[PDB]
DNA sequence: CGTCTTCGGCAAT
DNA sequence: AAATTGCCGAAGACGA
């Protein structure tokens, strides 16, 4: 029903004094861990990188989680894919940096130390409280906002060659974005599978094409050309955060993230690249698409990663087959009486 | 649809 | 020498 469907997004419409009032604890935090990390030696060319729902305009309910990317501009990195994982790689220089080596090899775990340290230290400082390694370090401002702080390091070299088949948008987005979106630099966030494994991150990508997102060069840009994929975004990350709190005394949907959903609906997005496809009129049959494709995913214990599509991150070690097949009971059920989770 | 606010980039310090 | 910063304009809440 696109006449509740609409409904419920003006329900998750974010208040703009809201935003205002916490955008402005957030900056003034995050520029002050800025500031003091770029006086360290190794943390000098840390710069920002805004990631996440609220900088991609897809954060629902409320701005009261925040997604920044403190990236390092590494030089001479050679990476070296851990086992066969396609995503997870020990990080090696062809500096700054040469405190936190173990051996030859860049160590996540005592970089990450020295990160959350100088963060910590600096948090006590300040109406904030701190609390596998990415994100690094987690913020509680005034105790209604947290920001997830990720520790990055930034390569400007070509993209690993697991990514190789990933990104593939040249039917949506065009292969001339896809070229220019692969000239930028990707990155690395401490993330365990073993302690001192990187993993592949693109977030600042993930960003670019959510506010970049049609067919079209003027999607969204005017009146007539205001399509629904954002819409089918916030509706799906409803879903999901809806069914985990209905079933949180439950432990089944402890594994399921936005980022599932958020992958899934780039997916959706390929196998629909025509802004037509994406009417706003059609914003029933369009949240349909995004809930039968992420059924599929769900069944099959399938889901590429967007830029990784050899890493599945629907796979038997990372999710168990019972929990899919709960989400897969409960998405069914929920659309067959017109998402009661919705009402609440 | 005009107004106001925030965010992102990068010449110019 | 290279990190900082002010500013322009899009995105999107908001109302009338
Ligand atoms: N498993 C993952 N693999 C790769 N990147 C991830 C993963 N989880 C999160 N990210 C990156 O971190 C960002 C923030 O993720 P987070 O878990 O905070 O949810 P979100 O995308 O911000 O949406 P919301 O916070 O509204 O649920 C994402 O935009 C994504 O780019
Ligand atoms: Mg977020
Ligand atoms: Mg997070
Ligand atoms: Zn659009």
């Amino acid at each position: 029903g696109a006449s509740k469907l609409r409904a419920v997004l003006e329900k998750l419409k974010l208040s703009r004094d809201d935003i205002s009032t916490a955008a402005g604890m957030v900056n003034g935090v995050v520029d002050h861990l800025l500031r003091r990390l770029k006086c360290d030696s190794a943390f000098r060319g840390v710069g920002l990188l805004n990631t996440g729902s609220y900088y991609e305009h897809v954060k629902i309910s409320a701005p009261n989680e925040f997604d920044v990317m403190f990236k390092l501009e590494v030089p001479r990195i050679q990476l070296e894919e851990y086992s066969n994982t396609r995503a997870y790689y020990f990080v090696k220089f062809k500096n700054p940096l040469s405190q936190f080596l173990e051996g030859e090899i860049l160590s996540a775990s005592k970089m990450l130390s020295k990160f959350r340290k100088i963060i910590k230290e600096e948090i006590n400082d300040i109406d904030v409280i701190m609390k596998g390694g990415s994100p690094a370090v987690t913020l509680l401002i005034s105790e209604k906002i947290s920001v997830d702080i990720t520790l990055a390091l930034e390569s400007k070299s070509s993209w690993p060659a697991s990514t190789q088949e990933g990104l593939r948008i040249q039917n949506w987005l065009s292969a001339k974005v896809r070229k220019q979106l692969r000239l930028k630099p990707f990155y690395l966030v401490p993330k365990h599978a073993q302690e001192e494994t990187w993993r592949l991150s693109f977030s600042h990508i993930e960003k670019e094409i959510l506010n970049n997102h049609g067919k079209s060069k003027t999607c969204c840009e005017n009146k007539e050309e205001k399509c629904c994929r954002k819409d089918c975004l916030k509706l799906m990350k409803y879903l999901l955060e809806q069914l985990k709190e209905r079933f949180k005394d439950k432990k089944h949907l402890d594994k399921f993230s936005s980022y599932h959903v958020k992958t899934a609906f780039f997916h959706v997005c390929t196998q629909n690249p025509q802004d037509s496809q994406w009417d706003r009129k059609d914003l029933g049959l369009c949240f349909d698409n995004c809930v039968t494709y992420f059924l599929q995913c769900l069944r099959t214990e399938k889901l590429e990663n967007y830029f990784i599509p050899e890493f599945n991150l629907f796979s038997s070690n990372l999710i168990d087959k019972r929990s899919k097949e709960f989400l897969t009971k409960q998405i069914e059920y929920e659309r067959n009486n017109e998402f009661p989770v919705f009402d609440e």
